[PDB]
């Protein structure tokens, strides 16, 4: 899913530079598919990548529903980190939680 | 080697904060000095991130300026890796950790 996540990041940047919201629509379709695979495989690193792009979207638009989705995925990430006993992923999750709130 | 030492450093900071024994913070910073140098040579961004996370924890519990100075030096090294690799996700994780450093008292 490396190709899709990098393309999604690219489209988020192009959408903000051009104002073409159809590109943000496409980016979000890519992000949904990556999120679905991350959640189905319990992959915290993929989730972190999705969350990072969602935060970018929230900075650019202030969309509360995108913020809500990012918070949803952060809870899922913290669940995986606690399940696996990885305190560092847990701390990253908390550092990203701060970034969501400051982006609103 | 490095991962074990990192886990021990994190453990010692938790033990220091649990007991109030600041000599364990000292030992953790010693371990982190050694690992920070190893992880910089490995080029492994995860290991750098783990070390920075523990340094942030120590700054909050002690305020030690030299600990914060090391965290900033490693955040610079982490950003160089991100640039070299074209990895915007490492860049974003570095920025998120830098916000935490800049908000310590
Ligand atoms: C991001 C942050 C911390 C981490 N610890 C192990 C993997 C990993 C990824």
């Amino acid at each position: 899913m490396e190709e899709e996540i990098e393309e999604a990041y690219d489209l988020v940047e192009e959408a903000e530079k051009t104002g073409d919201t159809s590109l943000l629509k496409k980016a979000k379709e890519l992000l949904d598919k990556v999120a679905e695979e991350a959640t189905k495989s319990g992959n915290p690193i993929l989730l972190i990548r999705v969350i990072i792009i969602l935060i970018k979207i929230v900075r650019n638009s202030g969309d509360p529903s995108v913020a809500a989705l990012a918070r949803e995925l952060l809870e899922k990430l913290e669940e995986i980190a606690e399940k696996e006993g990885n305190r560092f992923i847990e701390a990253m999750g908390e550092a990203l939680r701060t970034q969501i709130e400051r982006a609103l």
